[PDB]
């Protein structure tokens, strides 16, 4: 009734999003009301090369640095015990891609600015369930720029860095394997709630003035219809904001903003996530069915291939590279052609229909194209469905063994996976399938002795 939010923004410009993460501060430097009940802290990293403002943060800078954010006005802190190496005056390069960076930024809000409920919002790209945060400052073992993969996050991160929600600023973040990463109970670090877009979102990103201009207390109204609550757009106090009111905030005013300029691509979910898991092993038996009934054929038929599908999808079908590195197709679209397609026995469309009141349980809310018969609440979340068959000559599937469980640096491939979707409720008989992950391998993978074929996993 009288509650704390501290919200921390990683802020992640050093890349070419700098001026538009630049015009996102800007954005709540004018959204904030000043409160007692409510802290911004960002951590905000800017790159050298792109964006030279100086009217944002008050200088121009290309280091990283320790915000505190209030109305019309960012204060610049100091990194104090928790991240000794930031100060007012120093001139540090973080590596924003490093999970001990993020560990390190977590600890300093929990640390110097308590609070009864935490948000975490995390900007910049987007890659779906393999990765986040890609920073132009530290290059990897292959020349690239390092980025956040889920996996090095759980290894990485702790329980005592959980969050009330966590908010991804990013491109294709709201998948179930995403959303099962991070849920509530995993052992590690984990979200009550999250907030995410399956497929890309826009240049502008999130419209944080709004956001920020309806936390706030004394109650009371503007003359904008909610379309996700209900009635007129509502006031939320900071002492006693619900995760639900915040995840409707985010998701209406994204709704706004994109469909004001004409965006009806755009998309935006807010799920609860200690539902997560119960979909999860709903999908797990649809699965284990679909194996049994040795159904490759039909889903690859719903799925589709190059641009002709006809599931809902979060990619640019034009676009092979996307077809490999993003075939992220509506969990909830999937499960209804299953339920609805005559190629499917009646267990099959009871386990898909389970799997759908799993969904409809856990995707509080959300909005997406109406022209694709988008169902609020239903759609909105993304899984991985390969064409792990078509050869680019090399399959589909040889170059998606990031999408495992194993330690994939560790087994010479390409870099992490240790994914706890792909992990939790394998089958440990061999040649028998107990996950999805397990269910595409089977698939896709010609062979399976004990060297476990090309993502060196024995399905
Ligand atoms: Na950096
Ligand atoms: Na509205
Ligand atoms: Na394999």
């Amino acid at each position: 009734k009288n509650q704390k939010v501290t919200i921390m923004y990683y802020c992640d410009a050093d890349n070419n999003l700098e001026g538009s993460l630049l015009n996102d501060i800007e954005e709540m430097k004018t959204g904030y009301k000043d409160s007692p009940n409510l802290n911004l802290i960002a951590l905000v990293d800017r790159s050298p090369r792109y964006s030279s403002d100086e009217k944002v943060l008050g200088e121009d800078f290309s280091d990283t640095r320790l915000y505190k954010i209030e109305h019309n006005k960012a204060n610049r802190l100091d990194g104090k015990n928790e991240f000794p190496e930031i100060s007012t005056t120093s001139k540090y390069e973080a590596n924003m891609g490093d999970p001990e960076v993020l560990k390190k930024f977590i600890d300093y809000c929990k640390s110097n600015y308590e609070a009864d409920k935490y948000v975490l919002i995390m900007a910049n790209h987007g890659g779906g369930a393999r990765a986040i945060c890609w920073d132009d400052s530290n290059l990897d073992k292959n020349g690239e720029a390092d980025c956040l993969y889920m996996g090095e996050i759980s290894d990485h991160l702790t329980e005592k860095q959980s969050v009330d929600l966590l908010a991804f600023d990013a491109c294709l973040m709201g998948t179930a394997e995403v959303a099962y990463q991070y849920r509530p109970g995993n052992g590690g670090f984990s979200a009550d709630t999250l907030v995410a877009s399956s497929p890309v979102v826009w240049g502008p990103g999130f419209k944080y003035d709004k956001i920020f201009d309806r936390i706030k207390a004394g109650g009371g109204t503007n003359n904008e219809d909610d379309l996700t609550l209900g009635g007129k757009e509502q006031n939320f106090d900071p002492a006693t904001i619900t995760n639900e009111q915040l995840g409707a905030l985010f998701v209406e005013e994204q709704r706004d903003s994109t469909h004001a300029n004409g965006r009806y691509d755009q998309h935006l979910s807010f799920y609860d996530l200690k539902k997560a898991e119960s979909v999860k092993r709903a999908i797990d038996n649809l699965a284990v069915n679909l194996s049994n009934e040795n159904k490759k054929s039909e889903i690859e038929k719903l799925r589709g291939s190059g641009i002709h599908t006809d599931l809902m999808h979060y990619f640019d079908e034009y676009s092979e590279g996307e077809w490999v590195e993003y075939p992220y197709f509506d969990v909830y679209d999937l499960c209804e052609k299953i339920n609805k397609s005559e190629n499917f026995s009646s267990k099959t469309k009871d386990l898909a229909s389970n799997a759908m009141n799993k969904l409809n349980e856990m995707i509080v809310y959300s909005f997406g194209d109406p022209s694709n018969n988008f169902k609020e609440g239903k759609n909105g979340l993304s899984i991985f469905l390969p064409n792990g068959d078509k050869k680019y000559k090399i399959p589909h599937w040889t170059m998606q063994s990031w999408y495992n469980s194993i330690d994939t640096v560790k087994y010479g491939l390409n870099p992490y996976g240790k994914l706890s979707w792909c992990k939790d409720g394998q089958d440990p008989e061999i040649n028998k399938v107990g996950n999805w992950f397990e269910l595409l391998d089977s698939w896709f993978d010609k062979t399976n002795d004990v060297t476990g074929g090309v993502n060196h996993y024995q399905w």
